[PDB]
């Protein structure tokens, strides 16, 4: 058995059961597979808008268009293989020789990689695409060469890589339907050379079926992390001890713009006014009180995160003259306009030839505070007419809904989160290629097409510049607003809560020494350093 006070007991990301590690394809892989198995060039602090140097010593551009990275030395492998440039150089290039590796566009803009000395590397670009260079850095997993050289491409992408070899401070020691255990590597190459010693032993990652399983293991102690969201906190805090982010409310930390991507090659969600009047139809306030008791707020009509770092570029002319706001009467006389009427008193509007329709809603089951939010959007688009029906499909079918384009309206956030640029929210909605693929992992997964709006993505993208990225995120918000592809509803919470029945000293706003969530995407974000500060009330 694990001994209780080396053993963390943590949950919030695994909602199927755990059969893949592939770094390839973070989307099918456990979370934790990227950050605690896996590792980045650099870590990026969101708090203070700040790059950590991880795996790199340092980086910078030396000039426009060439980036000299340098690697730490000592870096090395978990079967013991150094760890070296030249598997950061094979991690770039793979996706050179094989395009179906989600990264591979990478080489429509980056030229090459020149080896300067055993531990530096210079990034040449035909097209220095700054912004999303940022996201290349702190997202991107650097995979050893010595294991991956000589698969095939479909190897590379269906491999279940089961124990999987990565670099960092955790390997894989077991998994069944319900769990994957993480195993601390005694030998992590990070103790020496960064200074970090991750405390737990074992971290064991949880699978419950619905949040409300996690509620009774947080409360008993059974559960030490959660990155779940959970009702009821006030009543966590004080009969429990549980602990958050903001001691009082709204408690958790923003973390991302929660909205509805739209299908728009489905009739008549391909019209854009009909979009727009979804948008009036829909209030937000009643979201934000009836799933979140207040500790989410309402998204600004433009989605934009209300951060410093993106607050500083909002558009708010173009909001103000383009933005929508919840009106039932305003929706009604879209819908009129564009002939939606109810012929029959059913309560639904029929299409301009009389016929009925209706739409799906959905998000993933057991995600309880999403299925309260789309039953509180349905609700919404009902009571002007529109009839729309919440489901509630698993994780699983969920995401192949998503990523491949195959639904109504579907809630999302999986691209429109907290980063080091705001050119990845504009990217998470407008993704142009996700409009011929087959499917997308990027954003845009309702495959909006919008040729001018790739032109001001790029703009935005090759830029350095506040006022220069400040003119192209207004002409980006005009195009979201007007034609709707995605509509911007709340802000989610980065969901924290922690039990200090066994561990302690958890970072919060007054201890702010890491973000603690590990969803994938999270532990480049720093959710990794919550490891090195959390303590073990008792040996
Ligand atoms: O409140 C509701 C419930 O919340 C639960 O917790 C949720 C949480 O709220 C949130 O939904 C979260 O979402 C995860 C998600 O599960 C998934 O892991 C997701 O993974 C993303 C990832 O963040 C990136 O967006 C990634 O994008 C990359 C692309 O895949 C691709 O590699 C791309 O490659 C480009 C390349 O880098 C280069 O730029 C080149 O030029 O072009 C390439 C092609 O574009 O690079 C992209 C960026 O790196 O895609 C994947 C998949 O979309 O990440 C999110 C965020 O964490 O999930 C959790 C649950 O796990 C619970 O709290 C529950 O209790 C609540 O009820
Ligand atoms: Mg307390
Ligand atoms: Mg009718």
């Amino acid at each position: 058995t694990f001994e209780r006070n080396k053993t963390l007991y943590w949950g919030g990301a695994l909602w199927s059961p755990p059969s893949n590690w592939n770094p390839f394809t973070p989307w099918n892989a456990v979370a934790g597979t990227i950050g605690l198995v896996y590792e980045p060039l650099f870590l990026y602090d969101p708090l203070n808008d700040k790059f950590e140097p991880w795996l790199a010593e340092k980086g910078e551009w030396v000039s426009n268009n060439e980036y000299v990275l340098t690697l730490r030395k000592g870096l090395r492998w978990q079967d013991g293989v150094p760890l070296t440039a030249d598997d950061v150089v094979f991690t770039f290039e793979i996706a050179k020789k094989y395009t179906g590796i989600s990264y591979s566009p990478v080489w429509n803009w980056l030229g090459r990689i020149e080896r300067v000395d055993e531990r530096t590397l210079k990034f040449v670009f035909s097209d220095p695409r700054y912004q999303e260079w940022k996201q290349m850095l702190i997202n991107t997993p650097i995979v050893p060469k010595h294991i991956w050289e000589n698969k095939t491409e479909e190897e590379v992408l269906q491999a279940a890589n089961e124990n999987p070899v990565g670099s960092g401070p955790y390997y894989v020691e077991s998994w069944a339907d319900d769990r994957c255990v993480f195993k601390k590597n005694g030998n992590w190459w990070g103790i020496r050379e960064l200074g970090y010693d991750p405390k737990p032993e074992r971290i064991v990652e949880l699978r419950v079926l619905s949040n409300n399983v996690a509620v009774g293991m947080l409360m008993k102690g059974e559960l030490d992390w959660s990155n779940f969201f959970l009702p009821g906190v006030p009543v966590l805090k004080k009969a429990y001890g549980i602990v958050t982010w903001y001691e009082n409310a709204p408690y958790m930390l923003p973390a991302n713009t929660a909205g509805i991507y739209i299908n728009v090659n489905k009739y008549p969600l391909s019209i854009p006014e009909f979009r727009r009047a979804m948008a009036y139809a829909i209030n937000p306030e009643k979201i934000v009180t009836r799933a979140y008791e207040n500790m989410v707020t309402a998204a600004n009509p433009a989605g934009i995160l209300p951060l410093p770092g993106y607050m500083k570029y909002y558009p708010k002319e173009v909001v103000d003259k383009y933005g929508f706001k919840y009106d039932p009467e305003m929706a009604k006389k879209i819908l009129d306009e564009l002939g939606f009427k109810d012929v029959n008193k059913d309560g639904f509007r029929e299409d301009p030839n009389g016929k009925p329709f209706k739409l799906t809603i959905e998000c993933p089951y057991g995600w309880t505070d999403w299925m309260v939010s789309i039953q509180s959007i349905a609700e919404d688009l009902v009571k002007v007419g529109i009839n729309v029906e919440p489901k509630y499909p698993d994780y699983s079918k969920y995401a192949d809904d998503l990523y491949g384009g195959k639904f109504d309206l579907i809630l999302n956030n999986f691209t429109t989160g907290v980063s080091a640029t705001i050119w990845s929210y504009f990217n998470g909605v407008f993704y142009p290629d996700a409009v011929e693929s087959e499917y997308s992992y990027s954003g845009n997964f309702g495959k909006y097409a919008n040729p001018e709006v790739e032109t001001l993505l790029d703009e935005l993208n090759r830029s350095n510049d506040d006022a220069k990225i400040k003119e192209v995120v207004a002409k980006l918000s005009e195009i979201l607003l007007k034609d709707l592809p995605f509509i911007p509803l709340w802000y989610n919470g980065a969901w924290f809560q922690a039990s200090e029945a066994v561990w302690t000293n958890w970072p919060t706003e007054k201890n702010p020494y890491a973000v603690p969530i590990g969803w994938n995407g999270w532990w480049q974000l720093t959710g990794i350093k919550t490891l090195f500060g959390i303590e073990a009330k008792h040996h």
